DNA sequence: CGGCTCGCGCA
DNA sequence: TGCGCGAAGCCGAT
């Protein structure tokens, strides 16, 4: 659809109809941004041609009741700076509450849509929602991979083993789709509170809230400034004075040495593409740069790749069968330890470092990467099933880590306890050949000591 | 057949 | 600390 700077593949069409005369509706679900997002470029660019405003739209649903109220406020401090943001460029936003399968499509109807378009996510409530959207509305729908540098459709069109069968195949596109973004023109024609929606949700989710003995919060909301203004800082500071030892000090969890970019990708507040635009043309140290983006482009990219074409990946039938057979022979073996949900939430068992683990995702909301590993693994080894720990894992992930609901936390999970894009390892008892990792390894990486006195 | 994002002995 | 081997199933280039 027209456009100079606009990679066609980016596009593709959910429904096909015929374009009405009225506004271009954006549907923002995932890249909450005004900048570097190509949903909002290409609705720009469909409203340019057809000589309409552009408009966006966003439903508010019950899901902020399941997590808590420090995703809810990085979310919606967030979308309070972008109301500005698209202010000035005199695009007005719309946000709505409730059910998205009948808002979405009624708001079209009572705006006269003329064409939707929202962006791309491989989660199941996604795909359910716009099914809903395309039974009511009759305008033609559109859908844009503005996450991934390379669309999700296009580097793969099957369910990828490892990354080293998914690393070729994406760096073979860079090429065609590293480029950089046109900025987003303000529209020419014109034409529910945030705060309200802010204080309604809060009290809801107060008795929910996480406390210490003394009725305290434990979460620390100053540890991330949310919005997109405050992820362009995270990523300059990350570039400037940390990119360069990243590659050696990434899995060391004493030292903050990691880009801390995984809250603001979640929500999209920033585009990975101008994260990888930036990095590549910064000179730091080749295998620190290397390192970081193998994990910004080819992981977080597989993650998505993994829940588009496995919709049960939250679930133990998405493990390979080598992971279940083992997994299966192991169920009826005698455990260390046997913990609940409440014991794993509190972090109350023998492990000094897994309660440590525990502690830094309950008060800063966004546990080391290296840690992530030994957190799950534990879980698998201390429960009662395989389904029970994934079921404890995942719960425990949605519901304290900030980038918690993402591609890249059931995908991160089941590699831990699933063995998914791993490999076998040496036979163990109830783990079976799932890769093992011990407090006596860590020991060998890291202060441990530090690490656990940090966070009591 | 080669090589994949742990523990462990060893300088 | 950094290095090299060990324990293990399988994809994918042929
Ligand atoms: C059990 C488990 C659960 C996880 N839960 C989540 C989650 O809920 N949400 C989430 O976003 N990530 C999750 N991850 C992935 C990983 O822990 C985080 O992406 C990362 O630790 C966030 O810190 P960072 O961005 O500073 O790390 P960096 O090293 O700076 O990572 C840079 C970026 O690369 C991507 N990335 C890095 N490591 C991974 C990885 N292993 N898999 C996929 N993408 C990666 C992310 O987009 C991240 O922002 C989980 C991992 C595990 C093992």
């Amino acid at each position: 659809p027209r456009g100079s700077h606009m990679n066609p593949k980016r596009i593709r069409a959910l429904k096909s109809g015929k374009q009405g005369d009225g506004p271009v509706v954006y549907w923002m679900s995932r890249d909450q941004r005004a900048e570097d997002n190509w949903a909002l470029l290409f609705s720009r660019a469909i409203a340019k041609e057809a000589n309409v405003p552009v408009v966006v739209v966003f439903c508010l649903t019950d899901e902020f009741l399941e997590a808590g109220i420090r995703q809810y406020e990085f979310m919606l401090k967030g979308l309070q700076e972008l109301e500005v943001s698209l202010s000035r460029k005199k695009i007005p936003s719309f946000f709505l509450r409730g059910d998205p399968g009948e808002k979405i499509s009624r708001f079209v109807k009572d705006y006269n849509a003329g064409t939707l378009v929202t962006d791309f996510s491989p989660l199941r409530i996604k795909n359910q929602w716009i099914e809903k959207v395309i039974s009511g509305i009759s305008i033609p729908f559109f859908e844009v991979d503005a996450h991934n540098v390379v669309p999700c459709w296009e580097a793969s069109q099957k369910h990828e083993y490892a990354a080293h069968t998914f690393r070729p195949k994406l760096y073979a596109l860079l090429p065609e789709f590293l480029e950089e973004f046109p900025e987003l023109e303000p529209n020419s024609v014109t034409p529910e509170t945030l705060s309200d929606v802010l204080e309604t949700g809060v009290k809801a989710l107060l008795p929910e809230r996480a406390l210490l003995k003394n009725k305290d919060p434990l979460f620390e909301p100053w540890h991330f400034e949310p919005g997109e203004k405050a992820a362009k800082k995270v990523m300059e500071s990350f570039i400037a004075d940390r990119l360069d030892s990243y590659g050696a000090l990434r899995n060391d969890p004493t030292k903050n040495m990691l880009s801390n970019l995984s809250p603001y990708l979640h929500f999209g507040q920033i585009s990975s593409q101008r994260v990888v635009l930036e990095v590549e043309k910064a000179e730091s140290n080749p295998g620190s740069k290397k390192a970081f983006l193998d994990e910004i482009l080819i992981w977080k990219e597989i993650s998505d790749n993994f829940c588009y074409y496995n919709p049960g990946y939250d679930g133990f039938e998405s493990f390979p069968s080598w992971a279940k057979e083992s997994l299966n022979a192991h169920r009826n073996d005698v455990r260390s330890h046997i913990y609940t949900l409440e014991e794993f939430e509190a972090g109350k068992t023998h492990d000094p470092l897994w309660n440590a683990s525990q502690m830094e995702l309950l008060s800063t909301g966004k546990m080391h990467g290296y840690t992530r590993m030994y957190w799950a693994k534990k879980i698998l080894e201390w429960s009662e099933s395989p389904e029970k720990a994934l079921e404890i894992a995942i719960c425990l992930n949605d519901r304290y880590e900030l980038d918690g609901r993402d591609p890249n936390g059931y995908a991160g999970i089941a590699w831990s306890i699933g063995g998914v894009h791993d490999r076998a390892w040496g036979e163990r008892e109830v783990t079976g050949k799932i890769r093992y990792m011990s407090y006596e390894g860590c020991k060998r990486k890291f202060d441990v000591k530090l690490y656990i006195e940090k966070y009591s």
